[PDB]
RNA sequence: AUGGACCGCCAGUGAUAAGUGGAAUGCCAUGUGGGCUGUCGAGCCCCACGCACGUGGGG
């Protein structure tokens, strides 16, 4: 059982921990917003019990750390009194003030691949292909990268992480191999964070904590692709077979 | 349906005024393009004539 699920696109966001008009992203994926990535493909409700998704494991590999960028985003300014948010007591506030002011962070550039390995991951992935709702990564307004699911079917999906997945453009040292790629393993625990979803009822969205090991390994030299347009077309052959 | 869903950073604005690149200056001195030379028998068809050697008409 597994597949290879592709998280690439010009910007993706995985938010944890941030409860205000400022949000921040985590570097790599959150299990909460993959798990999540699911449920919407399986049409989940919201506030529907999460454990089917228990269960799962997520290896994840990350190619390009990319660049971390942050989003202004404002709501509701330039409107006249009347129509801006409302306020809890429901009185609008003067028009002066009237704007929201949030500062979104997303991670731009960046491409992972997790390999998902579970016990009904492959009807996921069949979800994937045909989603309930559209995936997205992170916030709804980043749009996946369309190979989504690189493999819909693999056994030991790891394995193929390990090796004989492209890579992108990177420096090849002459006589060199086996360039360094770091692995991300669900002591020896990176950081601890709020990410196993017990719910995503909106109004009372709860989880716990998920230890992380970030094992820098070592995947040969072969895999990374050409300096331009190289890294798509061995993406695409990689599709096919 | 992902610390997410819904979500504008935005309303305004001459870069302006002034200005010779200017004065002087031979690319000069030398060189065969030469020897040779009369412009004097397939061709595909129709038709007419023929002394079946050959003539002519048309395409």
């Amino acid at each position: 059982s597994g597949f290879l699920l592709r998280l690439a696109g010009p910007m993706q966001s995985w938010g944890e921990h941030s409860m205000f008009g400022e949000r921040d992203t985590l570097p790599y994926p959150s299990r909460s917003g993959l798990i999540g990535m699911f449920a919407a493909a399986q049409g989940v409700r919201r506030g529907d019990p999460l454990d089917r998704y228990k269960e799962l494991k997520f290896t994840v590999r990350v190619d390009r750390p990319g660049v971390r960028l942050v989003d202004f985003h404002t709501i509701g300014g330039g409107l006249p009194k009347e129509r801006t948010v409302p306020t809890a007591a429901g009185e609008r506030r003067d028009p002066k003030k009237a704007t929201i002011v949030t500062s979104r962070s997303y991670l731009a550039d960046a491409v992972f691949t997790v390999a998902v390995t579970g016990p009904e991951a492959d009807t996921i992935a069949d979800a994937l292909a045909a989603p309930y709702w559209q995936p997205y990564l992170g916030r709804r307004a980043f749009v996946p990268d369309p190979l989504l699911v690189l493999r819909r079917r693999v056994a030991d999906p790891v394995r193929e992480l390990v090796e004989a997945v492209p890579l992108p453009h990177r420096r090849v040292e002459e006589d060199a191999a086996t360039v360094l790629v770091d692995l991300i393993y669900e002591t020896r625990t990176l950081t601890v964070l709020n990410d196993v979803p017990l719910s995503f009822d909106s109004k009372s969205r709860r989880y716990s904590t998920r230890q992380i090991r970030v094992v820098p390994t070592e995947v040969p030299a072969t895999l990374v692709a050409g300096p331009g347009r190289d890294y798509q077309n061995k993406l695409f052959t990689y599709v096919k077979q």
